[PDB]
């Protein structure tokens, strides 16, 4: 949770990355990215687009 808000918080607003992306990249097994997807989008502290698949990046809320 630490590792990932800090990886999308230096990446820059408007980014974007998938799960896949991220499970692949860290090798992080989806077992634990779907469980902290699903719980960090929640809080606030993500924006998903329309789909699962679609798409994760910061807070929607910006300019």
């Amino acid at each position: 949770e630490q590792r990932i808000l800090k990886f999308l918080e230096e990446l820059g607003e408007g980014k974007a990355t998938t799960a896949h992306d991220l499970s692949g990249k860290l090798g992080t097994p989806k077992k634990e990215i779907n469980r902290v997807l699903y719980s960090l989008a929640k809080k606030g502290k993500l924006q998903k687009e329309a789909g699962t698949p679609a798409l994760w990046k910061i807070a929607v809320s910006t300019q």
